């Protein structure tokens, strides 16, 4: 019965009830006016005429490779373009943040309480007649039916962009520092109170956990040596709580910053690589600063690793998944003459869209072994048996699955996929098309337009009836991909703003931090500015195997 | 020991050790270069040449009233000047924040741990040969001797700016939402995790406390009615913890957001006024929104009261203490085309400088009574006996003491003033002159220059020996005042940056919050934009007595 249930205000106008059955739209700074903020100002009309579509911009970025090779070697132009990428994306994110699962209006509680994920769109109010507001049936379709018909994998569909298992596990490892759902409280709550790239998945969320993981000599993290190789220490040694099933013996209960990283050896591979990297940087800093104590060595190494992470995420990881011929750049100085907020709050919708389970293969192929999900999960003995070198060589060669395009979620994780649907509903997510509008995208007018195809589209129409009631999460996984691409339009145009804002919003990118002295001088600073996924592997994995996020 | 102990890097350059007995200065973005960041770039030379001193700017702002009267009535020019006041002041504050009591270098711990006050200047390292670094004697002078010789009141010295007890108690009430030292941890730690104007001193720091203070009908806060007058509810009724001696009568144990506010009736006066204001705003919003529930009424009223507070602080409180003929303005829109960070971390030095105990009179004069400190402390019966109307009338008439100029701290609070000195030392504060340099002020070259007189200067020279080892806090209280002013140069040039940044950094000032719908529509927004100390009192105090921050 909330008069704002229909989501009447357009173009980011805010709806407020003015009585039991009346509403008012606040069109402040939208560029539009009128009852529903749909009448454009003159300069807004000009902007809408000139603005190219995401599909047009994507086409330009993924063609003309010869022209981009030239542009990439003109620093002024590369800087200009990267600057526009950062600013245009970041403008789509509210900062300071606004809504959350419990607040569809701005409040001090929603602003101040860091235990909530924020919300890019407010929840559908509890008293609205339908799940999506006023459109659709009284109940959304059975999530098991949605899952089985259009999400579950029949035959494995490989990623045409050539993403590999190094990419899949990097995505999981990296994102799991800021997607840490507090299941005790609910799906709209997080345990990652840093709300970004703080490397708590290496160092621990709390000071007591950090201190249990630290050696307190030379800035270093605790470790063990097994057959001459460095691995994280044990739960027994450190008293650091981890999630393991009872059958895992004490010697295989590795303790790392993030309590869930014993789940799969792919996570423990990266946990081990980053642990080694921290201790490597400690050695470098000690060489430069014989006068420094353990605490400053530890803290400075952490800041360097934060920098390395952001560098690799932009110039290797995002570079790869983007598919662009343009060479992306990690350069905080690009924002120093721009309006930009050095802060971030993690959005629930960002968490939801990043459930990239179709990346996962049917089996995990290491050396000449093909491990099932059941064999792979909670099995660090696989890591010890093969070693990091073989893990990297094998993961670099193994292709990942396509995320968009439908029917590619492995059956082994069907319950996780269903949970993503169900939890979106619990959190009262607005529809796909509302989210499309929120990120300046044209609403889909049919299910065939969404999928680019007839079969799944017809299945969805029978389930949902109205395209305006289609849900965000399943839509991301069935969406028509870009040509030979891993993702469709909605994934990129939502994903990119959340991602780049989260990376550049870090305080190390602010002008008072982005200085050599922050990182122990020019040598420390250069570790950040020259970091890559290859360098990380080369320095910390025996033999310096070749690696990349693309299969060969 | 540490080669950075002498504070060699100038002009906000950062010092890093490069060995046991060698340092480097990082002059990045300072405008200077060379070993100590003292060689200016050409543009810096020009800016230095043209830039007027604070004393010259203060002169211009406090003279030429006829010209300012014209300026104040030309909106474009008033906006231009206020914009420059906000941006030039805020530029002096590091945001995101950097140092704290435990970290003299940037670290993730210092950035992320909200339990610390931040630091405008890093602490003097523990292994430095002297308290201030390398200058001065091995120990600072006896703090009791400094207190007695130059701080303690002989005869009451009234404020020549005419500040009254409404002003004094407003300062105390307002600032104690963000100065809440966690004495269990130490003077460098805070319990005010909002780090700004969140009105926790009305609503409680934690959700548990807030919920005990709330009525859960119509958005309102609980209250009691004594002699037909509204007062805060009791500790017994609410179960909220307050600090009171055990003998205080049950009905006089008033429970409010801030646990210390039973300390003096002056604080409880403002607590009662704001409580009434919250409930008054609830009534207004209920009339506008009969469809709204208790939670939205409560939250929206809180946001409105935050706005009212910022409005009153700038346009009444700061306006008064500034002494300027220019009419200051609370207008978030002034910053929308500027680079500005909507965040704040409370600085330890801001806490220290705001210990304005000389404001306090020898006795508290209400109606025909003159209460001693002993009679006034923890004595809410005084408030009940006289009533709010009489409190306002009396405190509007009673003059407060001068803060600068020396020898005006009442002996009744001598232990608090001594603690301010001792805790500054414990927190390893750098010297007055280092702080002056940090805020673009010229170092004092003698004690006579500091005080503008001979007697106190001579006592200080005998105690401290070197002007470069004079301490910040006692210096603020002995500094030569501006002509017929309450403060000297150092108080204004340090206080203003911290103050204005804390006010404008609030999320309600950000573009996504600063719109009518945030506050329940134009009716709510108007409450903020028309707020004043006179209207606060008129709306909530029987008989609408005249009030002001200056004696008439
Ligand atoms: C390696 C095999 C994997 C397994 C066995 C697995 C399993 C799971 C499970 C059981 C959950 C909890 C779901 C719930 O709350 O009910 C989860 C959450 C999640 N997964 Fe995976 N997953 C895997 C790989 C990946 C990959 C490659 C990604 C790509 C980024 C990913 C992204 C996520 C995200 C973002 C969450 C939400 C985390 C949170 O909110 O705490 N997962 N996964
Ligand atoms: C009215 C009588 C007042 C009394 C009896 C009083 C007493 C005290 C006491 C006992 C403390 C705690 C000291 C400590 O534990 O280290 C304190 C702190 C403080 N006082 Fe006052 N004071 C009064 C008025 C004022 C006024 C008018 C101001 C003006 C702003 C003020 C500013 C402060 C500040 C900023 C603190 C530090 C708060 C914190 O960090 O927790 N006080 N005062
Ligand atoms: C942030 O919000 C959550 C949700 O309201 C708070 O968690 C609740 O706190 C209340 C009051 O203490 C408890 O009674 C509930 O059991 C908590 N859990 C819920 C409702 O999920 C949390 O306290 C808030 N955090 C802060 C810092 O205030
Ligand atoms: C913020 O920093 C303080 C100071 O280091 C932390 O408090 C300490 O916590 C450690 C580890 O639990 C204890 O050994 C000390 O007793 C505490 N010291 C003091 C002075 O209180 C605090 O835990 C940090 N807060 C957060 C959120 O990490
Ligand atoms: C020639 C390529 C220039 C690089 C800029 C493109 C980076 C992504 O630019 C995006 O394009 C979309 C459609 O115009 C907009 O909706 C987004 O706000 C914008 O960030
Ligand atoms: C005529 C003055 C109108 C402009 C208002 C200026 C408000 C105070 O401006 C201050 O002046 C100081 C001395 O120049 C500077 O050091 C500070 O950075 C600046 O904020
Ligand atoms: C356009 C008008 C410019 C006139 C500016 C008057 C400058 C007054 O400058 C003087 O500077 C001294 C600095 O120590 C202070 O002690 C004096 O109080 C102050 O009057
Ligand atoms: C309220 C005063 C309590 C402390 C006073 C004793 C400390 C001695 O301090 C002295 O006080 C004299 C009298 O004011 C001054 O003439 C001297 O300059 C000063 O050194
Ligand atoms: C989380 O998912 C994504 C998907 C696509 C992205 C594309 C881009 C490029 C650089 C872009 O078009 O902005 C960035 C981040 C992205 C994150
Ligand atoms: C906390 O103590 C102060 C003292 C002086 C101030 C002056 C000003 C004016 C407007 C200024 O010169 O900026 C603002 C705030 C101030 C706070
Ligand atoms: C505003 O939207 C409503 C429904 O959302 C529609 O009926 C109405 O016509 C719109 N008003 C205008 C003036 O366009
Ligand atoms: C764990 O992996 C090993 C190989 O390292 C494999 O032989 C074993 O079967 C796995 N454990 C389980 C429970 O499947
Ligand atoms: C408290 O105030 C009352 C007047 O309201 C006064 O008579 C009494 O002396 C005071 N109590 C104490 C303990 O000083
Ligand atoms: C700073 O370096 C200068 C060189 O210009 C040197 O003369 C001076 O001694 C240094 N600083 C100090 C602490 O004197
Ligand atoms: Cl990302
Ligand atoms: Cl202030």
């Amino acid at each position: 019965a909330n008069p704002c249930c229909s989501n009447p205000c357009q173009n980011r106008g805010e709806c407020m009830s003015t009585g039991f059955d009346q509403y008012k739209c606040d069109c402040t700074r939208t560029g539009f006016y009128g009852e529903n903020c749909t009448t454009p100002e003159f300069l807004t009309r000009i902007k809408l005429l000139l603005k190219p579509t995401p599909n047009t911009v994507h086409y330009i970025l993924t063609h003309f490779k010869g022209v981009w090779n030239i542009v990439n070697n003109i620093p002024f132009l590369r800087s200009l373009i990267m600057k526009y990428v950062l600013t245009s994306r970041s403008y789509l994110i509210d900062s300071p943040p606004t809504y959350n699962v419990h607040y569809g209006y701005k409040s001090w509680e929603a602003f101040s309480n860091l235990s909530y994920y924020t919300r890019a769109l407010p929840p559908v109010a509890d008293d609205c007649p339908t799940p999506m507001g006023v459109k659709g049936n009284k109940e959304l379709p059975d999530s098991k039916e949605v899952l089985e018909k259009v999400l579950l994998r029949r035959e494995f569909i490989p990623d045409p962009q050539g993403s590999n298992m190094m990419f899949a596990f990097f995505a999981q490892h990296f994102t799991h520092q800021f997607f840490k759902t507090d299941h005790k409280r609910g799906p709209g709550f997080t345990r990652g109170l840093g709300h970004g790239v703080d490397l708590n998945h290496i160092y621990g969320e709390t000071l007591d956990r950090q201190h249990k993981l630290r050696l307190f000599k030379d800035g270093k993290l605790k470790y063990q040596v097994i057959g001459g190789e460095v691995y994280p220490p044990t739960v027994k040694d450190t008293q650091v709580e981890m999630i393991y099933p009872p059958h895992i013996p004490e010697n295989l209960q590795f303790a790392v910053g993030q309590e869930v990283f014993g789940l799969v050896p792919g996570l423990m591979m990266y946990a081990t690589i980053w642990l080694r990297e921290h201790n490597r940087v400690c050695d470098i800093l000690k060489q430069e600063h014989p006068e420094w104590g353990d605490e400053q060595l530890f803290q400075t190494s952490r800041l360097i690793l934060i920098g390395e992470t952001i560098k690799i995420v932009i110039e290797d990881y995002v570079q790869h998944l983007s598919g662009y011929h343009f060479k992306l750049k990690f350069d905080p100085e690009l924002l120093f003459n721009q309006q930009f907020q050095y802060q971030n709050r993690i959005a629930s919708e960002f968490n939801t869209l990043y459930h990239w389970h179709p990346l996962l293969p049917d089996t995990f192929n290491i050396e000449d072994q093909e491990y099932s999900f059941k064999q792979f999960l909670y099995n660090n003995s696989i890591l010890l048996e093969h070693g990091l070198t073989q893990f990297v060589e094998s993961f670099t060669r193994q292709i990942a699955g396509r995320v968009a395009g439908g029917r590619n979620v492995p059956i082994a994780v069907q319950a996780v996929a269903k949970a993503s649907i169900d939890q979106s509903r619990e959190m009262k997510y607005q529809s796909l098309n509302e989210y499309r509008k929120r990120f300046s995208l044209k609403p889909y007018t049919s299910f065939e337009e969404l999928t680019g195809e007839k079969e799944m589209a017809a299945e969805l129409k029978a389930l949902y009836s109205d395209i305006d009631v289609m849900e965000l999460y399943p839509a991301l996984l069935v969406e028509k991909p870009r040509p030979d691409a891993i993702f469709g339009e909605t994934m990129v145009e939502l994903g990119a703003p959340f991602s780049l804002k989260g990376l550049m919003g870090n305080p190390i990118c602010s002008p008072q931090y982005w200085k050599p002295s922050t990182f122990g001088g020019e040598v420390g600073f250069k570790i950040i500015n020259t970091a890559s996924i290859q360098s990380l592997i080369c320095n910390n994995v025996k033999g310096c195997p070749f690696t990349s996020f693309n299969v060969q």
